[PDB]
């Protein structure tokens, strides 16, 4: 396996390729470019734990062919 699935709040899924040389920040900027968003707002969550952009994908122990869910934070006003 070399492809991964990413489930967004819209309900659809996207297919991207992952490598041990790619970082969490790099992989996030690639997928975000197609959706028109910023990497500083999207957070990757796996097994209940979140992934940091400073670390690597091979440090967390992630493999291709797994299910990943992303989340985004929205702001309206003060109250």
């Amino acid at each position: 396996m070399d492809t991964i699935n990413i489930t967004l709040p819209d309900g659809k899924t996207l297919t991207l390729t992952v490598t041990p040389e790619f970082t969490v920040k790099e992989l996030a900027e690639e997928i975000a470019r197609r959706l028109g968003l910023s990497p500083e707002d999207i957070k990757l969550t796996h097994n209940g734990k979140t992934l940091d952009p400073s670390l690597t994908l091979a440090e967390y122990g992630i493999t291709p062919g797994s299910t990943i869910t992303l989340e985004i934070k929205k702001k309206g006003g003060l109250e």
